[PDB]
């Protein structure tokens, strides 16, 4: 069995061939667009043709999706004409699934927690409990787009991804733009127009770029590292076009290093667009009992890697992480030792060094988080939510004295007393209600006493957009799902009830809620 892939899903077009061996019989890809699509899909089709022969072809596999609508279309259009005019199967692909798997095939990864970024993906992605499985994301655009899209605004030639990290490794300073991580997904909206605006302001190039990248890449690491966390993978992998950045892979590697997890990128051939991670991936879903109506092969741009039955794993997960107890932070947040102040039973919380990250903007980045922490947890008081007293702060040394509250966390109780769902309901209801907004709603957030206190605010920020409380909600929900998933149902619509009897803005937040999961 051997197969052709066809791909085209924004600007290049690439086309390819691998045998069942995993071998590479031909694989290339040149550079609305729509157009120049249908242009020269057929000019590769030939060139193909002629190093591998037309007959023995048994399979056509496209990219279906997820991808820009119209561009779609037409490499669905070419490949399932080519596939009658030969009298061969044909099967579609998810985009993303295809980068993580020609990944296993050309790097001897065998099971990675993998990040995918490009101009249109940034995605952490992971094969959890039978599905491949999404775990962080871009709540808005692809640090590929907002690479380009500054690259444009600041007048770079266009793949604007080399030129931008090419100026950084000139730059001094480290400009303020912002972090913004809401829980395990990322922003990048902000960073760019922030970006936009300190050019403006007449930055140097040099130092804008250094920055924009520092900036995008540690929020990657971070969101991955998170990510890793909740998985025994022992391996990470990097795909897609925007790991052709040295700078990227190298932090990257660094967190790997210090967290015991071994660090794959795969070659340039098979790290952006192209027609062979098509051809693999149909050719392992068919090799093992996928056949593909012409009906079946409708386009989706929303196509989801959970919407796909994954029929070609059973063999050994790989190399794999040991989860133990209580077992101290490798790469932890925080540093908590237990004190006593003025006979108070207290907590000394410290926020570390992240060995991969710059350490100008590391100490900035748990400078702010520390402050924020101390700055909210007092403030959030004045809303008659309970929370433990700040008893001192030190920014040079990022640590804060705070209240033991002696209990259980949310996470242990919740499940069994369901009272404790509605108790964190009532303090997100208050935080709203006084436009304050969490951006880590988790149940490993709150601790029970003979009340529900917060005990995490390190990235609060004061909003009064709709907006920015239906999201906050988002992080929260996901949070249940990922780590009560059975008890869910129960513990979401407890909740509500928790901040309904709160906020009487609800319904106006809630509705908003249900617009943006969709877009
Ligand atoms: N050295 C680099 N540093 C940073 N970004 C880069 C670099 N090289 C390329 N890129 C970015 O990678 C993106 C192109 O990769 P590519 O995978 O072709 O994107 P795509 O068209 O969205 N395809 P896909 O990855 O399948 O979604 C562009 O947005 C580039 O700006």
């Amino acid at each position: 069995m051997i197969c052709l892939g066809l791909e085209g899903t924004a600007e290049k077009t690439g086309v390819g061939i691998v045998t069942s061996d995993g071998e590479v019989l031909f694989n290339k890809t040149i550079m609305e667009a729509a157009d120049h699509h249908a242009e020269t899909f057929p000019k590769l089709i030939k060139e193909a043709f002629e190093v591998v022969d037309k007959n023995e072809i048994d399979l056509i596999a496209f990219s279906q999706g997820p991808g820009l609508g119209p561009s779609l279309r037409v490499t669905a259009t070419v490949a399932r004409t080519l596939s009658l005019t030969l009298k061969k199967p044909i099967i579609g692909v998810n985009h993303c699934i295809a980068h993580i798997e020609i990944g296993k095939l050309t790097t001897e990864a065998e099971d990675p927690l993998t990040l995918y970024v490009s101009g249109g993906n940034t995605q952490v992605i992971a094969y959890v409990s039978k599905k491949y499985r999404v775990f962080g994301e871009t709540l808005d655009i692809a640090v590929g787009n907002c690479l380009d899209q500054f690259a444009r605004y600041v007048n770079l030639p266009h793949p604007g991804g080399p030129y931008i990290e090419e100026l950084a490794r000139k730059g001094k300073k480290l400009v303020d733009l912002p972090y913004t991580v809401k829980g395990m997904d990322i922003a990048f909206s902000g960073l760019l127009t922030a970006a936009m605006r300190a050019y403006d302001a007449g930055e140097r190039l040099e130092d804008i770029c250094y920055s924009l990248q520092e900036y995008a890449f540690s929020m990657l690491t971070e969101i991955t590292e998170r990510a890793l966390a909740h998985t025994n993978k022992g391996e990470v992998m990097l795909v897609g076009g925007v790991a052709a950045n040295n700078r990227l892979r190298e932090m990257l590697k660094a967190m790997c290093e210090g967290q015991n997890v071994d660090f794959y990128v795969p070659p340039k051939e098979f790290c952006g667009d192209n027609g062979a991670m098509i051809a693999w991936l149909g050719l392992l879903m068919h090799k093992n009992g996928r056949w593909m109506s012409l009906d079946e092969t409708k386009i989706i741009p929303n196509y989801r890697t959970d919407m796909v039955e994954v029929n070609w794993i059973k063999e050994i997960k790989g190399k794999k992480r040991k989860i133990p107890e209580h077992l101290i932070g490798k790469g932890a947040e925080a540093d908590i030792k237990r004190d006593s102040y003025l006979d108070f039973d207290v907590i000394i919380k410290e926020r570390v060094k992240k060995g991969y990250r710059d350490e100008r903007l590391d100490e900035n980045i748990r400078k702010s988080r520390t402050a924020r922490e101390a700055r909210y947890l007092a403030l959030v008081k004045d809303f008659g939510i309970p929370a433990p007293y700040i008893f001192d702060v030190d920014l040079d040394n990022k640590r804060i004295m705070m209240s033991y509250i002696n209990g259980k966390l949310a996470k242990d109780v919740i499940e069994d007393n369901l009272d404790i769902a509605y108790k964190i309901g009532e303090i997100v209801g208050k935080l709203h209600k006084n436009d304050v907004i969490h951006n880590d709603l988790t149940t490993s957030n709150f601790i029970f006493d003979k009340d529900l206190y917060i005990i995490d605010f390190g990235l609060g920020k004061i909003s009064n957009l709709d907006e920015d409380k239906a999201v906050d909600l988002i992080v929260f929900k996901k949070a249940v799902l990922s780590t009560h998933h059975e008890k869910f149902d129960e513990i979401w619509e407890r909740f509500l009830e928790g901040y309904k009897s709160v906020y009487d803005r609800w319904e106006i937040i809630l509705e908003l809620m249900k617009d943006v999961e969709r877009r």
